[PDB]
């Protein structure tokens, strides 16, 4: 027999800011066995390593703002743990990686067994963004001056993507999105 324990199923949830990515990941995780979640936002660099543009906007919404080597190390640590998560006697451990900037990171371009992408239009995204507090906070004009233009850059970067993505309407309710993804996912596992 082919030894078990080495298989994993990795799900990517990306999408624009404030589109429900973290909540979706957590709702899926509550309904999937032996499932972990890694969040991209846990890997931002310290503000001293973050550059500022001509107009004084901090450059957070770009891969250079993230310690992606550290995030890879976290993925690898999950994989090591996953190999011991099922006692020997297939139950395939699940990882959900969720973050606003995943699908343009080339070292991970072959990791994704399923990929979802949450979308919300400009107006509602801006509204939702204004309800959240970041550290540091959004400066005046930050949405138009940085967040949205960087999101558009990301979407254009994804124009030549080498795997399939399922795009989701992030204006749908949390339960609606959970059920849609769960219905898809349980056919892929
Ligand atoms: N998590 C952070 O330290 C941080 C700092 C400044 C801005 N952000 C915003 O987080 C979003 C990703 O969820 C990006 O759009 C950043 O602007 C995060």
């Amino acid at each position: 027999l082919v030894p078990r324990g080495s298989k994993t199923f990795i799900i990517g949830i990306s999408g624009v800011t404030n589109s429900g990515k973290t909540t979706l990941a957590k709702n899926l995780q509550k309904h999937l066995p032996n499932c972990s979640v890694i969040s991209q936002d846990d890997f931002f660099k310290p503000e001293s390593e973050i550059e500022t543009d001509k107009n004084g906007f901090l450059q957070y919404d770009v891969l250079e703002a993230l310690n992606m080597e550290k995030m890879m190390s976290a993925i690898s640590c999950w994989m090591e743990s996953a190999r011991h998560s099922v006692v020997s006697t297939e139950e395939i451990p699940i990882l959900i990686i969720e973050g606003f900037l995943l699908f343009n990171y080339k070292p991970l371009d072959t990791i994704w067994n399923r990929s979802y992408f949450l979308t919300i239009p400009y107006e509602e995204c801006k509204r939702r963004r204004s309800t959240r507090v970041y550290q540091p906070p959004d400066s005046p004009g930050y949405f138009d001056g940085h967040v949205w233009p960087m999101y558009l850059k990301y979407r254009q970067e994804m124009q030549d993507i080498t795997w399939e993505v399922v795009y989701l309407d992030g204006t749908k309710s949390e339960e609606d999105l959970f059920l849609q993804v769960y219905e898809d996912l349980i056919q892929e596992l």
